[PDB]
């Protein structure tokens, strides 16, 4: 409390009368700012939302909500606001081509209040500019890349841009540049100390310090372990695309429900049956509202996340409410490796094959603590392919999966009618989760 | 003509041998306080009042290549790195060179991408497509931050999966692509394998660099999109992109020499070499404070193109790279470049892009790929194989064995194409 230090104290402490003054005057201007987007414009036309309609933050409400498959029907430019010639700086797309991705576009402020988030997330969990910040996270189209880096820099750390993959180099920079803070996902972070010891390097002696964990779902045990077993300090970092990228939601010190950034986000826990608020503090599905974004603003977005709030102040002094753990999700999305994958995606791909059998199963497992993802399609009788002819399509398979999924998964081509029978394919994940 | 920073780019010589040796002076004082510069500065009298004309420059010995893998990661590191240190890069076996940037050191070089891509037409208007691999590379992070400095739409698509790239270029209507020229021949393949005539696309204009490549590779690569290519020099030492580019005139490299001191040395004597001559390209930071690198060997050949160029920027052209040192092989004693082969190659009409030179035991094999256009006969293929063999004797001074290979039999890269295999 009186030890503690903050980014921005006015923001970080303001009082809930203030916050909700702040997020209403944010609120009717997010709302005038997408009524130029065709999508909203037709939305609110539809619905009679005009400038009158919001009066408080629960006349919200009156909006119905912006699903995925509303985005999708809007691909690319449906729900842009802004002028993208003029202003737009940068886009953000989901993966695929069998099917109609997820863009984001944002304006340079959009950009600057995203870094600002950020660098918000990381002075909270004590990292400061003479820290030494390293970014495992892939770059290019995901924002966790170019997300961290804009925050980190903003923050003024030494940045080491290592992006995904390579362990090797991932320990040779950590030993060499002497990083503090890491940037990396639950079970990377247990593959990196897996990879310390095998260079003959104490995983509990390096010049670490800082951990942010992310992107997929893990047990407060799992982040122990990874705490215990590097002799640092780890803080559980939630975001999405939609909401920027990373910088939504972060611990604190406290290590106890992530700080969700009220000036910045609406956020609302909502039945995923009857669509209505659940009772203070059940579990429920998250829909938010950018409350900072210009070019491209979203309004309660169903993010098919289940989370609840977490009641009482925390004692790190800080008023923006705490949400748990999000241990699941209300659609069939599922995260390999970090990675947002729909069991279509891989049916897509599948499906071009007159080799391949109707019948197939994404089976995910922890294998030396690393996640796999294993795809079982049946045979066709109808193909008059040997091995060596089998093998090269399986291999080809392995190619299209992995351009479309962005995650390289494991392909087993099986005996017709060998895999069980149900009759939508089901996704058997048997990882501790 | 119109100029992102009019006053620097049509700046008199007089005016910018003045600002040179402000900032040279400068650099120098900076670079004093990293241990490695502070010993050689120390070892060969190099003092406050040793640089009073630019040619006081030779008074320094030359920073190689070797020097600053002896000194890794941080002996060249001349500011404070805890408190003003923002970014490590890297270059592309043994111990990769680290270059330590602080938050003026991005913004003087993403200020340089904005004004190489303001120069050959690019706007705020323009939809770019960034396709070099992020992270360590500085043509990923390079090109994002000088595309948003300028404004532009960016696509931050990285390297390799052509179908998203072909998709967001249809998609996200893209104007401006940053690719290697072998990637940017390998999209307009995939366009045309999805069944979308490359000709036929919102691509205006092309940024290709990395590669050593000819003029009429680049020439190729413009009629397969039907865009506007233009040659983009630069190097991790240096920043990465920014460094030197082409104007609307395609006839050499604009070298910005407000942040950089351009030298083209013997590589026998160490002496400058006579105006015009191809040397060893040889450079000195201006404007970069957190690790300045002074008298730099890149180990790159070019020459200073003489004459003021019409766009009428008074900043000096190079020609382009010849190729790097390392990139030289000898075969029965003679010295032979890989460029040597690829510019008689490219005059062949029936041959396609890609190539491969084989050195076994001692016997040089060139392996190149056929057209899908050509319509020619056993005979009149055999004739023009006999015509390559003649072309590259004549040349490389050594005769070749030259085998015409299937479209596509040939291995494509991850990132730049390797040119020579030494299997001896
Ligand atoms: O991703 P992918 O394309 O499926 O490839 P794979 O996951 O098979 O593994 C390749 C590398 O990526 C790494 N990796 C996988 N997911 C990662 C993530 N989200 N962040 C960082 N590295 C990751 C693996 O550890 C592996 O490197 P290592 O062998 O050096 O430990
Ligand atoms: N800290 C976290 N804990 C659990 N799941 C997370 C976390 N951060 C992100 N996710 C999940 O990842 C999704 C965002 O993926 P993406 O759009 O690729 O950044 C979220 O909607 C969550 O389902
Ligand atoms: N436009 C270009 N033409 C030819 N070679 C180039 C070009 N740009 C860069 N290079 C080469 O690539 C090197 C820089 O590589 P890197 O620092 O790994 O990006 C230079 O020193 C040159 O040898
Ligand atoms: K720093
Ligand atoms: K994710
Ligand atoms: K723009
Ligand atoms: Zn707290
Ligand atoms: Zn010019």
């Amino acid at each position: 409390g009186m030890s503690t230090q903050y980014w921005e104290e006015e923001i970080e402490i303001m009082s809930r009368e203030k916050l909700q003054e702040l997020q209403l005057q944010r609120l009717k201007k997010t709302i005038n700012i997408a009524a130029n987007s065709p999508y909203y414009k037709e939305v609110f036309s539809k619905n009679g939302i005009t400038g009158d309609s919001i009066q408080s933050l629960d006349d919200i409400r009156k909006i119905p909500f912006t699903t995925k498959s509303d985005m999708r029907a809007n691909y690319p430019f449906g729900l842009v606001a802004g002028d993208m010639k003029r202003d737009g700086v940068r886009i953000h797309s989901s993966s695929g081509t069998t099917g109609n991705p997820t863009v984001i576009v944002h304006s340079q402020h959009d950009l600057d209040s995203w870094a600002n988030l950020v660098a918000r997330c990381l002075y909270m969990v004590g990292i400061r500019k003479t820290d030494v910040f390293q970014n495992s996270s892939g770059y290019g189209m995901f924002t966790g890349g170019l997300g961290f880096q804009y925050g980190a820099e903003r923050l003024g750390c030494l940045t080491v841009p290592a992006a995904a993959g390579n362990s090797k180099r991932q320990i040779k920079f950590i030993s060499d540049f002497k990083t503090t803070a890491l940037h990396a996902i639950p079970s990377y972070a247990i593959r990196l100390a897996e990879v310390f010891q095998e260079e003959g390097i104490d995983p509990r002696e390096t010049t670490l310090k800082t951990l942010v964990i992310g992107a997929e779902p893990h047990t407060d045990e799992q982040r122990r372990k990874i705490e215990r077993m590097l002799n640092v300090k780890a803080y559980n970092s939630f975001g999405m695309t939609e909401m920027n990228g990373p910088g939504v939601a972060f611990e604190c010190q406290e290590q106890n429900g992530m700080h969700f950034w009220e000036d910045c986000y609406l956020v609302e826990i909502i039945d995923p049956e009857t669509g209505e608020p659940v009772p203070e503090g059940e579990i429920g599905e998250l829909v938010l509202t950018t409350l900072d974004r210009e070019m491209m603003p979203l309004i309660r977005y169903r993010t098919r996340d289940l989370t609840r709030i977490l009641p009482g102040k925390c004692p790190c002094g800080r008023t923006h409410l705490r949400i748990d753990r999000i241990k699941g999700r209300s659609d069939d999305m599922f995260i390999i490796k970090g990675v947002n994958i729909f069991p279509m995606q891989v049916e897509k791909i599948l499906v071009q094959f007159p080799e391949l059998g109707s019948n197939y199963l994404i089976t995910l497992e922890t294998v030396n603590n690393q996640d796999e993802m294993i795809v079982e399609v049946e045979l066709s009788d109808l193909s008059t392919d040997n091995y060596i002819e089998l093998e090269k399509i399986r291999r080809d398979i392995i190619r299209q999966l992995k351009d479309e999924i962005l995650v390289t998964p494991k392909v087993k081509l099986v005996k017709k009618g060998s895999l069980p029978q149900s009759e939508a394919v089901r996704v058997k994940d048997l990882r501790d989760n």
